[PDB]
């Protein structure tokens, strides 16, 4: 319902109701000062306490929708600011809502958020937190305009967690940034995986997304049946679809329905989910989908019987292609939790391949009597690659590996500019810390999972900037290669090898006072001009003189002075190098 506004308002709470009217406001309108959209939020809040003590009270009948852009179209400088989207209040509902989602300007080109220090967000937090916490609120939700609001909301909750402990602490930037440093990168890769769902969607479609969520859900929901899989990812898809048009109230319903569905059909999907079942609404959806995967049924036979072993497997296949293929692969994944989804995809491919060559033929059992032989190679191929960098990892640490994949990369993409060399190498070797603590059971997931984030920002990155068309193939290639195919890059052997220039391996004292990190950059990014200017530099050539440059520091700022031995020692540095790397 009768009013939809008093629904939420008491299916929310007030806070939440409070701070999502906020996010949903600064992500329309990215300009009006935060002092400002503080009126607005606290007038919809005077609105919906009317209409929780009365559902008959006036305008209280109407839409979310309607409210909401009968409030966007009230702001005076609406036209002066945001200049054609104030065109759009000049139509009617449905129409008005589709003319605003549409003209969310993506880069708002704001200026660049700058964390305060650790005693002034401390001394700030204590003496207003309710403020403190809505502007910061406000800055992401404006820069960040499509970032799924209850998502928002969970990492605010975050932050205030990270503030409370740390500001009464010992010592807080000790406490403090390192959380600040793991929500900038969950925030941040939330936001890629959010980004690379929807393109994914858009590039290759629908049943490529469909044969993604059937490997998913299998192998989180183990205990389903195929036709309980299937009617999951048939909802998925069509939430991710609904949540990629941009409109968070109808996105919000969606996710409402489908968590609300599962709870429903616990006994029928899987028994790790009651924990959250409990939740509040506002954070049921969220949790099932970082629900952790459900033990497997034990004991069931291997594939062979209905996928190889069977006289109706070209019957079946023929009859409806595609729900066969999504079963072979529904009881694959199921059985290998330990596999990253891209895997199953390229499985669950070549069993698709074998098919339409071997029913096309007349022994068809006879022709792809082998087909599982084919799966192995390509099980082993990320095992490997997995192994053999995790035990690279545990025997250099993280900087010194980091610095065995800015070698590698260099010499095999030298066209890629410095600064992207350094961070996509600093990421993989961050993605090595994380998985590499892992078991070989969880490690494939894992390594999956960030890597598809530090790869995709690459490709964005190098999207708009491009300067290599092995790159180039490898971002726009599908996505059961996207990996591979950057995997297969060999060493850059056309490329004709930067000219000299003094200024990039000269050092000077202020290194000795840069933060253990800092000083890492630029150490990094010395060695990414190094290998620029001597690429053939055998690993030895490049190891010994790491080692004169690690002296030259150290036994430099241990010394009695100064500048000089930087510029006199670092003189006779350059001259020594150039002629071992010769
Ligand atoms: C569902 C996509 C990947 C999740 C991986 C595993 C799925 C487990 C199955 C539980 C179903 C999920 C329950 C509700 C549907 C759900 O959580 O997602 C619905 C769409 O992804 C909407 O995306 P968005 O709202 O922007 O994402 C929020 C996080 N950034
Ligand atoms: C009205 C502003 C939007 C608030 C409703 C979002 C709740 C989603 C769960
Ligand atoms: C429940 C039916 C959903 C669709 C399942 C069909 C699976 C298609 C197998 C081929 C894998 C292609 C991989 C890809 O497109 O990235
Ligand atoms: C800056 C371009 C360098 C390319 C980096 C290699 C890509 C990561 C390999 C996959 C593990
Ligand atoms: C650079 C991180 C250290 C170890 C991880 C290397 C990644 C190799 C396996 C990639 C996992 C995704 C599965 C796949 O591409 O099939
Ligand atoms: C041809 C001029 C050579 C001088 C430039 C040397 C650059 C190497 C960077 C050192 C990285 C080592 C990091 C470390 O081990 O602490």
């Amino acid at each position: 319902h009768k009013s939809e506004v008093a629904h939420r308002f008491k299916d929310l709470g007030e806070e939440n109701f409070k701070a999502l009217v906020l996010i949903a406001f600064a992500q329309y309108l990215q300009q009006c000062p935060f002092e400002d959209h503080v009126k607005l939020v606290n007038e919809v809040t005077e609105f919906a306490k009317t209409c929780v003590a009365d559902e008959s009270a006036e305008n209280c009948d109407k839409s979310l929708h309607t409210l909401f852009g009968d409030k966007l179209c009230t702001v005076a400088t609406l036209r002066e600011t945001y200049g054609e989207m104030a065109d759009c209040c000049a139509k009617q509902e449905p129409e008005r809502n589709e003319c605003f989602l549409q003209h969310k300007d993506d880069n708002p080109n704001l200026p660049r958020l700058v964390r305060p220090e650790v005693d002034v967000m401390c001394t700030a937090f204590h003496d207003n937190e309710e403020t403190f916490l809505k502007k910061y609120l406000y800055e992401i939700a404006r820069r960040h305009p499509y970032f799924y609001a209850p998502e928002l909301l969970f990492f605010a909750k975050r932050y205030k967690a990270a503030f409370t402990e740390c500001c009464q602490a010992a010592d807080k930037a000790a406490c403090l940034l390192p959380k600040l440093d793991e929500l900038r990168d969950e925030g941040k890769a939330s936001s890629a995986k959010q980004r690379l769902k929807c393109a994914s969607l858009q590039k290759f479609g629908e049943r490529a997304f469909k044969a993604w969520a059937v490997a998913r859900l299998s192998q989180r929901f183990p205990k389903a049946e195929f036709a309980e899989v299937s009617k999951l990812v048939t909802d998925l898809t069509k939430v991710h679809t609904e949540c990629c048009h941009g409109d968070l109230l109808e996105c919000a319903d969606d996710r409402a329905d489908l968590a609300k569905y599962i709870c429903e059909n616990q006994d029928s999907i899987s028994s790790k989910l009651k924990e959250c079942c409990e939740k509040p609404l506002l954070e049921k959806s969220h949790c099932i989908a970082e629900v952790e995967n459900d033990e497997m049924p034990a004991d069931l036979p291997s594939l062979a019987a209905d996928f190889v072993e069977s006289k109706d497997v070209c019957k079946n296949y023929a009859e409806a292609k595609d729900v066969f293929l999504g079963m072979f692969l529904y009881e694959y994944a199921r059985r290998h939790p330990d596999y990253s989804v891209v895997l199953l995809l390229r499985l669950a491919k070549t069993y698709e391949t074998t098919l339409e060559k071997c029913c096309a033929a007349a022994d068809p059992h006879e022709c792809y009597a082998k087909v599982f032989d084919e799966f192995k190679p390509l099980v082993e191929e990320p095992q490997n690659l997995i192994k053999q960098n995790c035990e690279l990892f545990e025997q250099l640490g993280e900087y010194k590996f980091q610095n065995a994949l800015l070698v590698r990369y260099t010499k095999k993409v030298p066209q890629v500019s410095t600064p992207t060399l350094v961070e996509v190498s600093r990421n993989l070797g961050k993605v090595g810390s994380k998985c590499c603590k892992h078991p070989e059971a969880k490690r494939m997931p894992c390594a999956e999972d960030y890597l598809s984030v530090v790869l995709n920002q690459l490709c964005v990155l190098h999207e708009k900037t491009p300067v290599s068309d092995r790159v180039t193939k490898c971002c726009t290639e599908s996505l059961v290669n996207r990996r591979p195919c950057f995997s297969a890059l060999e060493v850059d052997e056309t490329y004709v090898p930067k000219e000299f220039n003094a200024e990039t391996f000269t050092f000077h004292a202020d290194i000795c006072t840069l933060s253990e990190k800092e000083r890492q950059i630029k150490k990094q990014t010395a060695l990414v001009e190094l290998v620029k200017h001597k690429p053939k530099a055998t690993k030895e050539q490049l190891k010994a003189v790491m080692d004169d440059f690690a002296a030259f520091v150290e036994k430099c700022c241990k010394a009695d002075d100064k500048e000089t031995c930087f510029a006199e020692e670092g003189k006779k540095l350059v001259a020594a190098s150039q002629a071992a790397l010769g």
